[PDB]
């Protein structure tokens, strides 16, 4: 017979239970048994770093279902519902085999009675609890034998693949929190990393509705994370429902003269339990449109001021809504802050941009749009005082890039622009690391986004070397095959590491490390 | 100005928090402040009964969705999400007011500052926990008072509504379950209620997946009802994953002859996450189509035998699907049992017919379909040896009915088919009452249904005083004008009443006793 | 084996030279031969209308699509694609067998060789060119004969099936046009028929485009139509190309003092290609918003006047969108002629109502909206002096149905409103017939639709003989099952006979008659 066996490229979740390894499906209809499925970890891998690798049964399939090749039943393990993303579904796998503390050699023998039809079988792999966040695990599939033949194997997957760990910062239904959305991440001139999210109580729906903008901080390069804290949340204002007043899409940057941390999120008054995005309309107060709100810390992130509203130093009133592009913004060689920013103009049109400070943030102003009907936006220095923003594009397909040297007074289309960065209409994160500040002694402008032009899956990692006018396949590393809801945003952890926070198939808010080397070799 | 008002026409949950008993809306854009609301209940109402009544803000709405007159800028108090049905989502409702224990006239004080638009409140009403199934509550919307002006009421809904309890017998997500479906309700000949439903642990889609049938036991007319009982569930059967497992749709019914009580189920094995609908398939065994499995109790409901295969008895091999009509079955005056039944056959096409036993249970025979492209139905003996059985027609717009008087072999268009009873094609229940067991002396047919042509609301009881050939409007009841799942089932608690387990917009099986005499004036 | 079998219920166009009459599909895939094919036509048939009877091999199905259990592998004969209407399409069809000039027993002997899988094979009716509208066809499947085998036959169609003559009065690509859609109909003083309809040249598209008015007359009760005449047309108006110059959704009436005949219809200038119901805005001239426009007959439909603007009189400023609904009008019994109409007020919702005029056509008059958010409508006066409007409802599911006593300045809710009458949000005729105009003697309300909650097919006419409370199964008529574009128009034909003007599954404007006494025996 053949054996399809499909090897998984997804985070493994250093925390969770069961993570999806290898699926394998059987088609013989004659078969009786499987005796045993064989692997092998590399040495390459820390072996001493896995807790178990288990043989799991799925069931058969639907006879007119079998067509599609289908590599499983189900999804075994759930990285949405809340509160029982970190262990597989028992109700749709049986455990049939465990080697706890595997050695290279790993041998399951189950001899499991088979269906008479198509067999779906799946191998999880569980790391121990203090693993790092550097361990890469290498296994390969070498025998599935049925009914005492060892079968010919048919590989859905390529070869060589290295399974990365992750951290899930954040999963669904925690803090009593149905989903985290909207990602931001910088790192202090302190070394400590920090990451904002919309924290979505009810649901995963987009404002308005019960939102706090949401902050992880970790003292040791995200191998662990402090409680949560709500940097902005405006509860009952008013005397309205804490679900008419969220607060979300945040921003974040760190002031490199000063490392006063500064956090711009979009507050949402009234609108019913209806999309902010259709609901916020022309006028300046919060009875009419969304809030351009603001804190700061100057302790490290550990404490956080009151909101500041600065909706009247850049609001023009015919705007329908102003806010922030969600992720981080940048301070420029000169000192000056910068958000990137987004308004649905009098016509109904998103049209995105930049806000600048030259004060250290105590007022912000807003030029000119760079590109019409773009959304959500990233930018960095590119050259010393030449500011390049890469949007979100809602004709489709790819990023637009222009490019700004009077902080967005007049723009310029770059070269890359609509053709080399490939979206499905998404956020997408742009992060410039300048040569002096990371071991390759290069500017190296690191992209995270889904690598597609339809569907959030794929989320891959792009470095360029060319200040982004090509960005070569072999300097990318896909991070996460399966479909979650896209958005990231990426920091150096260190002068050699990156760091990502995005949301994944298997958590809302997951964290990777990533060497600079294994990008660039 | 004008204050629009809304009363609910929907079950009172006695162990909820929160019930929504009026919906108040205020569109003054000018307007500062409530002051306060004035309630009236009626001294038929107990008033012993009431634990409080609460005074609730639900905000404004965004401002291009005013046009459609809506009385709630969203669902203040789910029924469906797992966890926490019993209370008002505190982030969507802020209490402005709350009278304990009271009397006649309540005044809700508030002085509440109002939004510069339409403003949203409601009133809460919770009910003391020993409250009786037959408590009525009577209530009089007196005066909204804003500015110190009482305002002009004009009300959306009818006067003279007597607001009744209900009692949740499952919520979503009791014992782990995310759901329960498809209720079945039969009465002892002692007096015990039996309640029978899908157990849907993962979801709430249609087989196959992980479903038991369970079982509520009440002793005590449906006032209380003991631990859950599971009288049908295969578990790893074969060894495939439990959620290849699922038995569902259950009908039950009572041998009036002997007490001893059947239920009937299908049970899925196999078919991957797809649904039985199109994966059940021709032949005979549980690896090509779904089985038909009973069980049955001698000790009034405790205790239940291991499951019986009588596949083979009634099932033709070319059928894609044979299945019971979820709901009740019937014991005729000389002593035969009988099970709606329905089919999908070789042409892929449903059709509603009856399964009957002339042994106390031990065999059952099929003859032929009543009517093609139906599906689930109820049957009642509407005279000595005449089966009248009632359909969900495929057509659309209205129950088919049709008439027996050989047990199957041959059927007649009944004068009521597919123009009195309309639905949207949903599941109905039918129940006869005998002049001799009822304390009007009239004979009475019963009918349940959603009283609609499209949409799952408006939950209604229908009785028809000439052996249905007519359905008076005065003769019928609302009982949940919200939307929900859809199905019910009848029966008799004593001679003057009648229960109902029903999907509602409130709880996932939901009980309700309903006195004749509120039918039948 | 078995042989499903699939009878048709669709019309017979008395010109098309083929007309599926039954579906045959066979599953066997070790049968070799289909021997014959035995027919039966009945000798209420008068058979010396039949030219010919033929027997086609449509071939076999896709692997993977067979369990879906379709009756054919595509679609035969089309009603849609322009010039090609008329014939089965050759590459679809081989001709196994033919009988010219049929007596009542029919073999169709073909000895063809079988796929080794499902095959297909269908029979095709071709009446002679003088056939009468009256003729009636019915036919009985005697046999299907393979490899020497009667074969047992599984019937997905009911007995008794009556098929009915039709004659296309428009079809696809006629007199140049891709399309024709939206058909009014009614019968002068002098018995002529008048058929209106939307002439859509370059596609099936709604205005704006490239639109006139089309009329059809016939003198012989509909056997034979004249020539097409433009009552309304506009070409190069102002200048601007005639695809911004269209005129429909026609609406025609008969002024039964006089004979005079009317027509209004809506004349949208301007709006480059984009569709009126969301280009025309508020105003009154032809720049800014649709024209109500009107044309008048004084000699019995041969010559129309120049149109006449009439929007000035009944449009309110506010509106976006004023116009008839299509279909027919009434001369109510006291002289009042009354047309149905449909505006979108300003805000951006559609109400239906009627404007009517006391001085035979010179002026009209709009007093108020009957309900919100309903559409295209029809009126009959119920009684005298009350108006019946029934409703396409955008809420979905079912007809509404107002009363006026007072021409529209009041209106009350029907009993049958969102209950009565089934509805997929479509076009529905309705037509009362006096009692001493028809030979029943008995007041007659006629409605027809697609008979459906979802989908455009179905086409059915109801009647009612307690004046729209109660629609009977028993008093209805299935005319088309098939997909259609779904409006359609009554009108009496002679006090005997109904004639029906619809878009069908056949042809885009189809006529039929239809037998009082076949509605009501
Ligand atoms: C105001 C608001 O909520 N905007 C939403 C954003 C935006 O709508 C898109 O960029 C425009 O098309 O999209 C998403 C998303 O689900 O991808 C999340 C944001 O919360
Ligand atoms: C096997 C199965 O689950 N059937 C499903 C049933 C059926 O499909 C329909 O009656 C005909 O299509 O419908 C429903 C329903 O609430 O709509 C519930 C049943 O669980
Ligand atoms: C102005 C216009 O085009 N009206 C169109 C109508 C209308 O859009 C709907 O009644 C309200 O949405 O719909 C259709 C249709 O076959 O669906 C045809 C009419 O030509």
């Amino acid at each position: 017979d053949t054996v399809f066996i499909r090897e998984t490229q997804t985070p493994i979740l250093i925390e969770r239970q069961d993570n999806v390894l290898f699926y394998i499906r059987l088609d013989a209809k004659d078969s009786k048994l499987l005796n045993e499925v064989v692997l092998d970890f590399s040495k390459s891998t820390p072996l001493h770093d896995i807790q178990s690798v288990k043989l799991y049964y799925g069931g058969t399939e639907a006879l007119q279902h079998r067509d599609k090749k289908r590599m499983a039943p189900v999804e075994y393990i759930s990285g949405f519902h809340p509160g029982t993303t970190l262990s597989a579904n028992p109700s749709y796998s049986v455990k049939c085999a465990e080697v706890v503390r595997p050695s290279n050699k790993v041998v399951l023998k189950s001899n499991y009675k088979l269906f008479p039809g198509v067999n779906f079988f799946w191998i999880s792999l569980q790391m121990k609890k203090g693993t790092s966040l550097y361990t890469r695990i290498n296994s390969e599939l070498c025998a599935v034998k049925v009914d005492g033949k060892v079968l010919d194997c048919k590989y859905l997957s390529p070869k060589n693949i290295s399974h990365r760990m992750a951290i899930g910062v954040r999963h669904a239904g925690d803090d009593g929190s149905a989903a985290f959305r909207i990602p931001g991440l910088v790192t202090t001139n302190k070394g400590t990393l920090l990451g904002v999210y919309d924290v979505r109580y009810n649901s995963s729906v987009d404002l308005q509705e019960y939102v706090d903008v949401g902050l992880s901080r970790s003292t040791d390069g995200g191998e662990t994370w402090e409680k949560m804290r709500l940097p902005l949340s405006f509860g009952e204002y008013g005397g309205l429902p804490k679900a008419q007043n969220g607060v979300g899409d945040p921003s974040i940057l760190v002031d490199t003269k000063t490392n006063t941390v500064w956090i711009v999120a979009a507050w949402t008054h009234g609108m019913g339990n209806q999309r902010a995005w259709w609901s916020s309309h022309p006028g300046m107060d919060m009875n009419h449109t969304a809030q351009l709100m603001m804190v700061k810390s100057t302790d490290d992130g550990k404490t956080w001021s009151e909101p500041i509203n600065i909706t009247e130093q850049v609001k023009d009133p015919s705007w329908y809504f102003l806010l922030q592009g969600p992720g981080r913004g940048i301070t420029m060689s000169d000192g000056t802050l910068v958000f990137p920013t987004q308004f649905i103009d009098s016509t109904r049109i998103p049209n995105a941009g930049i806000m600048y400070s030259k004060d250290r943030g105590k007022t912000w102003k807003m030029h000119n749009m760079a590109r019409t009907n773009t959304t959500e936006a990233q930018v960095v220095e590119i050259e010393p005082g030449v500011l390049m923003l890469n949007m979100r594009d809602n004709r489709g397909g790819s990023r637009a890039v222009s490019i700004t040297k009077d902080l967005g007074k007049s723009w310029t289309e770059h070269a890359s622009s609509r053709k080399a960065l490939n979206e499905p209409v998404c956020m997408a994160s742009l992060l410039n690391v300048k040569a002096q500040d990371n071991v390759l002694n290069k500017d190296i402008l690191l992209f995270s986004n889904p690598n597609t032009v339809k569907g959030r899956d794929h989320i891959t990692i792009k470095a360029s070397l060319d200040k982004g006018l090509t960005w070569l396949p072999e300097h990318q590393l896909l991070l996460d095959e399966d479909p979650g809801w896209g958005y990231s945003c990426l920091t150096m952890i260190d002068k050699e590491t990156i760091g990502i926070l995005y949301e994944s198939s298997v958590a809302h808010m997951t964290f990777q490390a990533v060497k600079l080397t294994d990008l660039i070799k």
